């Protein structure tokens, strides 16, 4: 009734940091610092020092999620795990011994691994020497560890990616308080995603020196979601241009086509708050484009005018071109606080092929998060999620019609194989296939699982 | 200068709910479920749900033990994990597993293993199928599971305990709401006490049946603290009479004469709230006395008269005959609020000496908890608690002076070995020889490890 191109990958999607629990980690990321000195900025006061406990049940896990069917999972290597010395990217031997075991455990679990080198989780140490991703020292620094990757796992990792969604650590870090350090600063904003771009070129160029196989391939990953405009009003309709330039062009036009998009640079230039550039760093960025798109998706982003003139007395911030609008009649992930639009998928899908030259892509997020998953049990421990396979069905259709029109997609990858920890929210809402619960980290199958390892099998539903 | 007896043991004491973590057991304690219902009642939301990470780090963990002069290691097992079914006892293989490994790992460490049964962790559907401890049901089902305790590890441990402090289960569960489910009712605590004096008699009884070496032992934990009235005067020598029938003699005695203190009995039966026993109850409490006494002291106690008569209309209490008494001139451990009182412990030995027949006796705990104590790190990440060391010297040189006198003492058992949850306060002060970082659960030897090392070696100091 709805099936899929031979060959689709049907996969996961998690992050080392919301996993593996700090068991023995050398370094605290800007997450572990932040939970150590504000434990009440988390819900409960559930930081990361345990999370899913992944550093100890890998073997386990991974068995569960191949149970699932999990074909292919994706998940990071955390930089604060992985390196002694950032200076000279010095190997921490327990943490690179930890890294091997859970991709050979995938592969001897028949899982595909896809590999990311980073997801929210900079080096607080970074952050108070260099100032962070505003430092083009620290671009370099992460290179150096990206490098470390390839040498030590490239052998049996075809499938990497350089970041999960750097807009997120720019508008978490530099603008809106989601991310320690909290920065409050449009400017810096600016050039943090330039040096985080840069960096993502740099990445693919040495990853491109060092590979040995053709079918090894590196890209990126972001939300692509589309900004549609409350009405037809000029006014709507030029903050829904700003939005889309800033909120997905940003990114996008130079991860896949070389170059930042010119509306965007004319604009942050008129405004006086571009970020330093130079012609070496452009050349990098123009010779070194991803092979491949992650696009994570979970609702629309709709957009009016802004409430006062963009030229108010008030710190620059991109917000001063557009403000959010909520649609009467919108369907709703409440307790979330989320808008569900499965239509958005095809948007996003023509919009690759018709404008990115159709390069091949995945859906590498795709999720509901519910909270009280423990009221929908059955007399097995077992969640009756029918709301999450329904939500899977409603934006995988959305994804056939976009494929059947010919876009270049090869997969689909749930956020999440297990119940994960979702930063600040912790545990509150669960998006997992597979139940964690975390007083003793024992996990099983929810109902989605089964309908998941299903779905595999045919190829479609 | 300060020496002590050929053999002397030199040792640490923790308890399982206090360092393993909650990963992967069947069942939830009273205090699991209370930190799963209500964790506001726990210092920064941190319950036992991780702890010291024990489950996952015992071999390392009792490699740096040994490292720190721990020649015994006193802990326990923990009946929900032990057990699948209450009723018949039925094992549970991960965690019969689990304590064969710990054992294991401990005699590979050269750690004579110290094994208590039960260390304030009654199974929360217990006490809701039968109200706990108030139940002569559940005192059976208890010995049950001592019996498969002795039978799968009586071939390597010598040294065993029934309880650690039922005084605190009394206490924290029926008295002052120390302990879910925080029931306040005076006489419902006498029962209690009761039963668990008749479970350790019956346990000791089992234990004998199952001997298969003389060398097999297996003692009660108690604190027997005196209590020291505040005046000559009379209504503050008799406060100070009946504080210590009733916080001392009501397990010293049936523990070791095998009866009830008679003044005590006399006393209960007058204000009609003493316990239900049988004869039969009785005679297996006089025919199985402990093997041996372990005697934890950390402050000292002082009672005075009550402020209104015992005669006036309240619910009973044990408190209507005694008061805390603060004495002035007192020397204080100002932060923790604790008297210092070393010479406690040589009024202890001089009592087991005369009136307990010199029955062999250990201190199983001692130590000094500090909150804060990254203040004394030195950047060699050694935390310097000087502090901790002279209390030892000043505890260990009064217990000279009772071994000196002739009293039995056989050990010395530090709390704690490495840092581990302290109930409702978690991790706010630290007892151990070796340092927890929590966050990552990476552990480090203080100063004073290094002092116990070389105090073992020495025998002295």
């Amino acid at each position: 009734m709805v099936e899929f191109p031979e060959g689709f990958v049907w996969g996961a999607a998690t992050s080392g940091p919301q996993t593996e629990g700090n068991f023995h980690k050398q370094h605290q990321n800007v997450f572990d610092y932040w939970f150590a000195t504000e434990p009440e900025q988390f819900d409960a006061g559930v930081g990361p020092d345990t999370a899913s406990n992944f550093y100890n049940d890998y073997d386990h896990d991974l068995a569960l999620m191949a149970q699932a069917g999990v074909q292919g999972l994706r998940t990071s290597i955390q930089w604060t795990r992985l390196i002694d010395d950032f200076e000279t990217a010095s190997l921490n031997a327990d943490g690179v011994a930890f890294y091997n075991h859970v991709i050979d455990s995938m592969l001897a679990h028949h899982i595909t691994p896809y590999i990311n080198l980073h997801h929210f989780d900079l080096p607080v140490a970074l952050y108070d020497k260099y100032h962070g991703w505003e430092s083009k020292h620290v671009v370099e620094l992460f290179v150096k560890f990206a490098e470390q990757c390839f040498k030590l796992f490239g052998d049996r990792v075809d499938h990497w990616y350089t970041f999960n969604e750097p807009k997120v650590v720019v508008d978490g870090q530099y603008l809106y308080g989601w991310h320690y350090p909290q920065v409050i600063n449009g400017p810096k904003a600016v050039q943090v995603a330039y040096n985080m771009n840069l960096a993502s070129a740099k990445t693919v160029a040495r990853f491109h020196e060092l590979s040995v196989r053709p079918e090894q391939q590196i890209g990126i990953i972001l939300n692509l979601t589309p900004a549609y405009a409350a009405s037809d009003d000029p006014a709507d309709l030029a903050a829904a241009e700003f939005a889309e330039l800033w909120s997905n062009n940003l990114f996008l036009d130079p991860a896949v086509l070389g170059h930042f998009p010119e509306k965007l640079v004319e604009r942050l230039t008129m405004d006086g708050v571009l970020w330093d550039a130079t012609p070496t760093e452009l050349a990098i960025i123009a010779a070194n484009p991803v092979d491949s798109l992650g696009v994570n998706y979970y609702h629309p982003f709709r957009v009016q005018r802004p409430d006062i003139s963009p030229k108010s007395l008030q710190p620059w911030m991109p917000d001063i071109y557009f403000k959010e609008y909520d649609m009467p009649g919108r369907m709703m992930n409440v307790d979330r606080g989320w808008e569900i639009y499965p239509q958005a998928m095809t948007d996003i899908a023509r919009n690759i092929q018709k404008n990115y030259g159709n390069i091949p892509w995945m859906i590498s997020e795709n999720g509901m998060g519910v909270a009280g998953e423990e009221r929908f049990l059955d007399k097995q421990g077992v969640v009756q999620d029918d709301y999450r396979i329904d939500f899977m069905k409603e934006h995988l259709t959305a994804l056939a019609k976009g494929i059947a029109a010919g876009s270049n997609c090869q997969g689909y990858f749930v956020w999440s194989g297990i119940d994960c920890w979702s930063w600040n929210h912790a545990y509150h809402n669960r998006y997992g296939l597979i139940r964690n619960d975390i007083h003793t980290q024992t996990k099983t199958l929810k109902k989605s699982a089964k309908w998941f390892a299903e779905l595999g099998e045919r190829n479609g539903f």
